[PDB]
Order: C-alpha cells, then sequence, then structure tokens
C-alpha cells in the first residue's frame, strides 16, 4: 500500500517575494481508519535550516482516499532568500482524538531532488507562471530526517 500522490501548484513573483502554494488534490492514499479511508488535511511549512518559520493548513475532507482542495497560500519570502527555504507539505490523517498521524509528505526548495527539486526549478526559471505538479508521498521519517 503506497502512501499516496499529492498534486500542488508553484509560483514566485521574485519583485514582491510572494510565493504561492495552491493543494489541489490527493490521490490512492493510505487508509488510516479502522474499517474505513481516511480523513485527510494538508500543512504546510516554510522551513529553514531545521527550522520551522510559518505553519499554514487546508480544510478537512472526510471519508477520502481522494480528497480535492483547491486551496490557496501565500509566504513572504524575498528574492535573497527564496533559494535557501524549503516549502513541506504534509497529508496527514484527522482524528478528533488524538494525534493525526501523517500519511506521508514531501519538501521542495533548497536540498530537495528528483521531481521535488524539477518542480522548485521550474518555479524559479518561471517567475509569476503557477506551475503544478504530482509529486509522490513519502515517509515522514525520512523526509523529516532531511529537514531536521
Ligand atoms: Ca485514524
Ligand atoms: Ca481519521
Ligand atoms: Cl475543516
Ligand atoms: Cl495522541
Ligand atoms: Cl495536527
Ligand atoms: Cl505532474
Amino acid at each position: 500500500e503506497k502512501l499516496g500522490d499529492i498534486c500542488f501548484s508553484l509560483r514566485y513573483v521574485p519583485t514582491a517575494g510572494k510565493l504561492t502554494v495552491v493543494i489541489l488534490e490527493a490521490k490512492n492514499l493510505k487508509k488510516m481508519d479502522v474499517g474505513g479511508l481516511s480523513d485527510p488535511f494538508v500543512k504546510i511549512h516554510l522551513m529553514q535550516n531545521g527550522k520551522r518559520l510559518k505553519k499554514k493548513k487546508t480544510t478537512i475532507k472526510k471519508n477520502t482516499l481522494n480528497p480535492y482542495y483547491n486551496e490557496s497560500f501565500s509566504f513572504e519570502v524575498p528574492f535573497e532568500q527564496i533559494q535557501k527555504v524549503q516549502v513541506v507539505v504534509t497529508v496527514l490523517d484527522y482524528d478528533k482524538i488524538g494525534k493525526n498521524d501523517a500519511i506521508g509528505k514531501v519538501f521542495v526548495g533548497y536540498n530537495s531532488t528528483g521531481a521535488e527539486l524539477r518542480h522548485w526549478s521550474d518555479m524559479l526559471a518561471n517567475p509569476r507562471r503557477p506551475i503544478a505538479q504530482w509529486h509522490t508521498l513519502q515517509v515522514e521519517e525520512e523526509v523529516d530526517a532531511m529537514l531536521a
């Protein structure tokens, strides 16, 4: 059972120092509820050098492995700093009681690789243009080890 995939857009406006992330949809999420599906929501963190700088989150979708969000988030990152940050996208299962367990996550930006680096590079190369791309979710343990 794969963890799932997430589709989001990135847009960077260098003059304004405006970094926009639109969480579009996730698919094929791992089932997190016993005898059910999942109740997924998404967190978006701006990081640098192992520090959480800013945190944003989507609404919760109930009883789905294939949630649509279409929710936009913006961060202030000046052009002198944009190459030095990470944007971390985490899908979690909401439970009314207990910690919300991460399904999986990915990050783009400084120290990203593969399709994550490709997405970030495309954003940087195309100022003011939103670029949507799919990403495979990865186990929290591994991504956090990269980010710490
Ligand atoms: Ca659960
Ligand atoms: Ca749940
Ligand atoms: Cl909600
Ligand atoms: Cl708990
Ligand atoms: Cl939480
Ligand atoms: Cl894609």
